[PDB]
């Protein structure tokens, strides 16, 4: 299934000098034709556009206003902000994942919109609102934001989340609704295993008959002082046990960690992995610590060892 596709694309042939409108968190990337797309976190979920991945301009928004069923899921959200999108490209049509809550409470609700296209000039441009996919309310040990959508080596699509409480869950879905199979039960597959569990954002990818589990660890959302990282680890099932690169299960805070942050870059966190033929890119946010630690795009190239396992190079200079 291509479900993250990029055409004949080299991502390590492109120089990643971004430019233009820059400011964002929790990005992922789709190309349709030859633009390219940014979903991050806003208002009613905010897209920017690019026609060669380098540069990026401010394009529109998902929602123009709060679908009306999410006020019943989270009654204390006073404001249109969406969390954390995710999108995927399934039977010829864009599912986008995201979050509806409000910070630091497990009232959440993760919804779905479909299109046919994401370009807002195509007259068959219409993000149906399709509805809850899954939520959290205060009697559950998990958190239903950050969605992530993978398909197992069976074309299976499958639903990882959460933040913080118990940890990272994971869901079969079934291939018609793209929303958690009937009688689908979900599965914690991450967590640091104590209090106060700062483990978020994951990204599934496939690669080389293992599951890539990617995560956020420690503390997003506070400018200069955010301690985010980018961690990952690894199973031959998509249901785990995930093991980092030394061994440790990720049920017990296992994760090699991919990125700390540099001088300037503080808190990098919340990524998306995406391959193109033999190249991959990590996009992320991290916070600028020369414009008031303000939640930047960083799309890198993200190359793969001989043992199967990922790392990034330092940063060019430009
Ligand atoms: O930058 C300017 C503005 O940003 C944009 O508008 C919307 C904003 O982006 C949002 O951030 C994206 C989300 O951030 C991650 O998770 C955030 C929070 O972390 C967890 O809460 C943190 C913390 O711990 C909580 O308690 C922990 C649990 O309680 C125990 O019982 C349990 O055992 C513990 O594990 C505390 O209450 C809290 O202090 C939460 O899970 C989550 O809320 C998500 O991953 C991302 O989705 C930002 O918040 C929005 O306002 C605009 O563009 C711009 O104006
Ligand atoms: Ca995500």
């Amino acid at each position: 299934v291509h479900f993250h596709p990029f055409g004949n694309v080299n991502f390590y042939e492109m120089d990643w000098s971004l430019k233009g409108d820059l400011w964002a968190h929790d990005p992922v990337i789709a190309k349709e034709g030859s633009r390219w797309y940014v979903f991050h976190t806003g208002s009613g979920i905010q897209i920017k556009t690019s026609e060669d991945g380098v540069h990026w301009e401010n394009m529109g928004r998902v929602f123009p206003s709060l679908p009306d069923w999410c006020k019943q899921y989270v009654p204390e959200k006073d404001e249109d902000h969406l969390w954390a999108p995710d999108i995927c490209f399934y039977n010829g049509i864009y599912y986008l994942y995201y979050s509806v809550s409000t910070f630091g409470k497990n009232t959440s609700v993760i919804g779905l919109a479909t299109n046919r296209t994401l370009d807002p000039r195509d007259p068959d441009y219409e993000w149906k609102d399709m509805g809850p996919v899954i939520h959290s309310t205060a009697s559950d040990n998990y958190n239903a934001i950050n969605p992530n959508v993978v398909f197992d080596q069976e074309g299976q699509p499958w639903l990882s989340f959460g933040s913080f409480w118990s940890g990272i869950q994971l869901i079969q879905l079934d291939t018609e609704t793209m929303k958690p199979a009937a009688q689908a039960e979900l599965l914690t597959i991450a967590s640091r295993g104590e209090e106060p569990n700062a483990i978020e954002a994951p990204f599934i990818v496939c690669r080389n008959g293992y599951y890539y589990l990617f995560v956020s660890f420690d503390f997003c959302c506070r400018g200069i002082e955010s301690t985010y990282k980018i961690a990952v680890g690894r199973s031959k099932d998509i249901t785990g046990p995930y093991v980092d690169k030394n061994g440790v299960s990720m049920m017990q805070g296992g994760g090699t960690i991919l990125d700390a942050g540099n001088d300037r870059w503080i808190g990098p966190g919340h990524c998306a992995v995406y391959f193109s033929g033999v190249s991959a890119i990590l996009v992320n946010h991290a916070y600028d610590a020369l414009k008031n630690g303000e939640p930047t795009l960083q799309i890198r190239p993200l190359y793969w060892d001989d043992e199967g396992w990922p790392y990034l190079l330092e940063h060019h200079h430009h």
